[PDB]
């Protein structure tokens, strides 16, 4: 469980930052809320693999959102096209989500997700096909997504999106969550003597996945 780990008490994140007086009291607060964390490994991978894992697990024994998400995934190969990546250089990544999205359908245990999302060369092959989706949602959506002047779409997308170990902002959560109708929360924990807070990606929405954001790092939590 180097990549995504067994589940753990809320609280048991405390020792990581013994005696910092403001992440006491927010992971404190954070626990009254959500009772259980899932760590990720820190490598600049752990908001895709996060995401990937989270909402996957979030559908197992649900047959009729399975079948709908399946349905959106045959279509992803078009998006990618239409923003220029090329089907013999996708497929291998492809390949890789749809089984692990069959798996969801078929053998339906955490077990078996885990253990996949587990094996460095699965795990990576998931994280890479996510990435390259996100990059073609950008893209293909260009006139909206100017918003998150002076660098070009095209340039962010070639340097902080397609390339396995590069952080995320804001931008890269919205599009995927767009890209794939995933709805997300994300709640933050920084240093400063503020409130815990947290943002619904998008606005209205309830959510399948609850994330926790500290130390530039994306951990999954359970409500
Ligand atoms: C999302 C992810 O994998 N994050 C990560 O690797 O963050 C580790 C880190 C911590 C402090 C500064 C830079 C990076």
């Amino acid at each position: 469980f180097n990549l995504i780990s067994e589940k753990c008490d809320i609280l048991s994140i405390l020792r990581d930052h013994p005696e910092n007086r403001i992440y006491r009291r927010k992971i404190e607060e954070l626990s009254k809320r959500f009772t259980a964390i899932r760590k990720t490994k820190g490598d600049r991978n752990c908001f895709y693999r996060a995401l990937g894992y989270s909402y996957l697990e979030s559908l197992l024994g649900k047959s009729r959102e399975i079948f709908k998400f399946k349905e959106r995934v045959l279509q992803t190969p078009n998006d990618l096209l239409a923003a220029g990546f090329e089907e013999h250089k996708f497929r291998n990544f492809f390949n890789a989500f749809y089984s692990v999205v069959e798996l969801v359908e078929k053998d339906g245990s955490v077990s078996s997700l885990l253990k996949v999302f587990n094996d460095q060369s699965a795990s990576d092959h998931i994280v890479q096909f996510l990435r390259l989706l996100t990059s073609a949602f950008i893209r293909n959506r260009a006139d909206f997504f100017r918003h998150f002047e002076e660098m070009d779409i095209k340039d962010f997308c070639t340097h902080e999106v397609e390339p396995m170990a590069t952080e995320c902002d804001h931008i890269q959560i919205t599009a995927l969550s767009q890209a794939l109708s995933i709805a997300l929360q994300v709640e933050y924990v920084d240093e400063m003597d503020t409130a815990l807070n947290h943002h619904v990606f998008p606005e209205a929405a309830t959510p399948s996945v609850y994330l926790l954001y500290k130390t530039s790092h994306y951990n999954i939590l359970y409500a």
